């Protein structure tokens, strides 16, 4: 009855969708969620509305939307909550959208940065 | 002799620079680097050229540039390597720039995503 929907920026290059895809597969490997979908905000399919619809059609009533972004910006504060109809201007009927928080300045990010700095 | 320069997208909102700042402070807390600076690609100061110059002025000869981005895109593949003069068409002379890789689909990111999914 819960779905994880991972949402990404999307690009004209393919690396953004590749990332969402690898992440979704990695969370699928962890067996924690009934349903797991990805959506991209601009330029790529699936789109965020499509991903949400797909999760409802598989029978989820609680949709957990996690924005896979480092920081808040225009997309996480306006565009995405719009697309999800959480803010005025698709149609869910009797499900609840749970819009989570971006990655932010997590200690794990600093771990990744130090590794990356040393080429690991 | 080595500097870490963390580079971010930058935004018209403040959250992007806030993130770089928190990250830089967190890597400062770990005492691993002689010198640590941040740069933002668009809309914010310091800029990437400024951050690089600032690191040279403090006496670094090896500048480690880490792009704090989830995925490769136009900025990490063209704009940033341009700004750093790694790519034809930004005044080092006897120092070397070491341009690292973005975060990518790291297992740590999946940890953060699951936490974020549960509102932690
Ligand atoms: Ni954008
Ligand atoms: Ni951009």
């Amino acid at each position: 009855m819960e779905a994880l929907v991972l949402v990404g920026h999307g690009s004209r290059l393919p690396y953004s969708k590749e990332l969402l895809v690898k992440l979704a597969e990695k969370v699928k490997e962890r067996n924690l969620f009934p349903i797991v979908e990805i959506g991209l905000m601009e330029f790529s399919e699936p789109t965020i509305p499509q991903a949400v619809k797909k999760a409802i059609e598989q029978g989820a009533k609680r949709i957990i939307v996690v924005p896979v972004f480092l920081a808040h910006g225009i997309h996480t504060t306006r565009d995405i909550p719009r697309l999800l109809g959480l803010i005025e201007d698709e149609i869910p009927e009797d499900v609840e959208i749970i819009y989570r928080e971006p990655i932010g300045a997590d200690d794990r990010i600093v771990d990744i940065i130090i590794d990356r700095a040393f080429g690991r």
